[PDB]
RNA sequence: UUUUUUUU
């Protein structure tokens, strides 16, 4: 083993810290502690039977509601600002099947209805169920959810069903997301939500007493959410016979869900779609025959394909086809020649150009912002190209779907984010480049990946429903259809790919004590060992007992929504008095950076973030110190000038603060802090303290370290705590900068990509470290007296300080334990608050001088 | 160097 530095501390100072130790030593309530082992000692048969009692409000109707309700709605269909739309709605094709779905769904308890684009299912469906509620005289029995994965589409879905009845938001329908809302009247209602919405509020109502119709939409896309919740309705529908679910999918592997719940009814209901022809890349070179400039495998691929077209395609168009380089997006000039084929041949509307990511966007942009080519520039001012990327602006503003200046076509250069989740209405035309980028994970090397990849045929399906929705249109796919027919049904489904802490933890709530043999039940099963690895963790920051069992900390982290090695974090922000930075490191890690990376800009929001960052060579406190200015420029009605001098989006940062706000007011009432602002002074005392802002930043992100190990922009030898070689992402404050006071980091996110990156890391300090961890030995290996962390790092120390640090230890985690097991804030001038004085103090040690 | 989404 080999030494790193010396972390001893001063006589006078480990005396005051050993007097402090023994003012905590010296001292002589509970209603979580109760609800925490009446939890543990239920099985799941009374907690069924006893969630059922205090959830029955559905067993209560209101009879002269019922005979209102139902006398308006036969009077409002012979008004006449209603049946415009009845007759509208009766012209989208799922009211073809209103009788149907009613009978269906009264004679069963799960259907299953397949529509596409157009159909109307997200729209009709839930007022074909209500509306027959209320003319059967049966309106307060009647409470519908329907879920979504997005929280733009819960809005406007609301907001356009609202519209289609002639009401306000708030009536017979509303919508709830996080921390947003427009909730609608209590019963005969509709309420639109984001998936994850309801998967909280199961821990309230485990087994769905409290809504009448369940209607899970776009259960194709297999996010996490519905995956789990199908899992858990598998559950849930045994004990509720009255409940009804609707299964709702687009046209993608729809049989798998069918196929899951046991084989219930499917509906196929037509979309509304222009025709849209699908070229693919023999017939893209067949109309431009462009010409390529300066691993087989890829014409062991392409030639038998090769023959049996041997007949249709031009002499050697069959030519490129065998060029590796022909396909996918590897010759952009070939791209952009085919947007110019487009922009005079060819009617007029939007071109859509999908690329793989913000690399091959800004070269493409580039290209036809500054051309080399001749018919480059006849055309560069005749169109309106717009970047499209979820780190860039202009989506979340307007001038990309309002239509171009006349004489000007419309160029969208974007990634996978105009699939499904931005929608632009005059696209006629579709370059589908058949590559993206996805994340994996590989089990046993524990690296995260970001990699590109040929998309699915789901992928493509859908780029092409992109073309027809104003007139008809053509999607042009840079691929064969030998490499169409290797590439794959669906993305794997994402939970086959994430991490399943808070999954499992969060599983414990709803009495699902056993990880593996309910998770095995899923649509796909995860991985066991990653569940084994989801579990470990979880005993690591002791949000588990060893048993596997819940600890009085895991109910508490498990209650938080937020990823649990984040919520240790801000629960120990509200113990160290630090609750506003350390609240907006873990909310900009939950959610996302307020930064936008503008196309060419890179090198100045480069320079903000270090100025942002203030030295302290921290992503994580560079988000606060950018909130602080944040909150000042709104002070100074600076805020439109704040925001563009920054490059920052003034929409990310308000939801970052009511993110924090949440976390403060969650912590308030689970008896945290004394007050629910997370401004507060008393809150905050410490949240100057840098030195100790790092060690709470460490105590959440730990055991995720790294060490850095020599000189010399400036070039980096560091290596994660697991001996792998990383660098910090070129995208951090960390990245290239040299002299730091300390050669330590923790980060959240590690990802493999050109190398093995840390995404995000804070600089801390060994004694930070050696506290808040674990792995902690005092022993002698030359001869020399060490003190270690996770039996990895091992530092110079004499063992008069190893000993106060192993007893501070010893009573931090018996502070820890109790604080958990019976919550109240720490009282200013208490004996636990001398504890807390004791740790304050040996960390003011590595002070920046 | 920067796929994308979500939380009573």
């Amino acid at each position: 083993i080999r030494l790193g530095c010396n972390v001893s501390a001063p006589s006078g100072v480990l005396e005051r810290v050993k007097e402090l130790m023994e003012d905590y030593s010296r001292a002589p309530d509970a209603k979580f502690q109760q609800q925490f082992r009446h939890l543990l000692s239920v099985n799941f048969e009374e907690f069924v039977a006893e969630t059922k009692e205090r959830n029955a409000d559905l067993d209560w109707v209101n009879p002269k509601l019922d005979e209102r309700l139902q006398l308006e709605l036969g009077q409002r269909q012979l008004e006449e600002n209603a049946k415009k739309r009845l007759e509208a709605r009766k012209k989208l094709p799922t009211m073809k099947y209103a009788d149907d779905i009613i009978q269906a769904v009264r004679e069963n308890q799960v259907i299953l209805i397949v529509g596409s684009t157009g159909c109307g299912k997200t729209t009709q469906v839930p007022q074909i169920l209500l509306d027959d509620a209320i003319s059967r005289g049966c309106a307060s029995s009647c409470r519908i959810i329907c879920t979504q994965p997005r929280r733009i589409s819960a809005i406007a879905i609301a907001e356009w069903v609202s519209y289609e009845r002639c009401e306000s938001l708030g009536n017979s329908v509303g919508y709830q997301i996080r921390l947003e809302s427009r909730k609608a009247r209590e019963r005969a209602s509709i309420t639109y939500c984001t998936t994850g919405v309801l998967l909280q509020q199961l821990q309230s109502d485990p087994l769905m007493h409290n809504l009448s119709v369940l209607i899970l939409d776009e259960i194709h896309e297999r996010s996490v959410e519905t995956d789990l919740l199908m899992g858990l309705l598998k559950v849930i529908l045994p004990h509720r016979p009255d409940l009804k679910v609707i299964l709702m999918s687009a046209t993608v592997r729809e049989q798998d869900f069918c196929d899951y719940f046991n084989n219930c009814p499917m509906f196929r209901i037509e979309g509304v779609m222009f025709p849209v022809k699908m070229l693919y890349l023999e017939d893209v070179l067949s109309k431009t025959n462009y010409e390529f400039q300066k691993r087989m495998k890829h014409e062991a691929m392409i030639e038998p394909y090769l023959r049996r077209i041997r007949n249709s395609y031009d002499s050697r168009v069959l030519d490129k086809l065998r060029l590796p380089e022909s396909e996918g997006c590897e010759d952009i000039d070939f791209i952009a020649d085919l947007v110019y084929y487009i922009c005079e041949n060819e009617p007029e509307g939007a071109i859509l150009v999908f690329l793989p990511g913000y690399d091959k966007i800004s070269q493409l942009y580039n290209i036809l912002d500054k051309p080399k080519t001749s018919k480059g520039q006849r055309w560069r001012d005749h169109m309106a190209v717009f970047p499209l990327h979820s780190l860039m602006q202009s989506g979340e503003q307007q001038a990309v779907f309002r239509r171009p200046p006349a004489g000007q076509r419309k160029v969208i250069i974007s990634t996978i984010i105009a699939e499904t989740s931005v929608t632009i209405d005059d696209v006629v035309y579709v370059i589908n480049s058949g590559r993206t980028k996805a994340t994996n994970y590989d089990i046993e090397t524990n690296i995260q990946s970001l990699d590109e990849v040929w998309v699915t045929k789901a992928n493509t399906q859908q780029r092409r429903g992109r073309a027809g929705r104003v007139r008809p249109g053509i999607c042009y796919n840079l691929f064969s259809r030998a490499r169409e027919d290797r590439m794959d049904d669906i993305p794997t489904p994402e939970i086959l790919r994430s991490k399943l802490e808070s999954i499992i933890l969060s599983l414990k709530l709803l009495h699902i004590d056993d990880p593996y043999r309910f998770l095995q039940t899923l649509i796909n099963a995860p991985n066991p060992e990653a569940i084994k690895m989801g579990v470990e963790l979880l005993k690591r920051i002791e949000a588990l007992d060893q048993t596997g069992t819940l600890t009085p900390l895991g109910m508490h982290l498990a209650k938080l929504p937020i990823d649990p090695q984040m919520g240790k974090m801000i629960l120990m922000s509200a113990l160290f008095c630090c609750l506003d930075p350390i609240t907006s490191a873990a909310a900009a890690l939950s959610f996302k950076s307020p930064f936008y990376s503008p196309l060419g800009k890179e090198s100045r929001v480069d320079e903000i973030k270090r100025r942002m960052a203030r030295n302290m060579r921290s992503d994580h406190l560079m988000v606060h110190n950018t909130i602080i200015a944040y909150r000042d420029s709104r002070y100074s009605h600076a805020e439109r000038d704040f925001c563009y001098k920054n490059f920052l989006s003034s929409m990310t940062l308000q939801q970052l603060e009511r993110m924090k706000n949440q976390f403060s007011e969650l912590l308030y009432n689970y008896k945290f802090l004394a007050s629910s602002n997370c401004k507060d002074a008393a809150s905050n005392k410490n949240s100057e303290k840098i030195p100790l802002l790092r060690a709470i930043i460490g105590a959440g992100l730990y055991p995720n370290m790294a060490h850095l190990r020599k000189s010399r922009r400036a070039i980096h030898t560091m290596a994660t705590d697991d001996g792998r070689r990383v660098n910090f992402h070129p995208s951090s404050v960390n990245s290239g900068e040299s002299g730091f006071d300390s050669a330590y980091f923790v980060y959240f996110q590690r990802q493999k990509s050109t190398d093995l990156f840390l995404l995000d890391s804070t600089m801390v300090f060994p004694m930070a470290l050696i506290i808040f961890g674990d792995g902690v030995e005092a022993g002698v290996t030359q001869n020399t007296p060490y003190l270690c962390v996770a039996k990895t790092y091992y530092f110079k120390c004499n063992r008069e300080t190893a000993d106060v640090v192993i007893q501070l230890r010893s009573n931090l985690e018996k502070l820890l334990l109790k604080k958990a097991l019976y919550p109240a804030p720490i009282e200013e001038n208490g004996y636990e608050k001398q504890l807390i004085k004791a740790i304050e103090l040996l960390l003011s040690l590595d002070e920046r001088l």
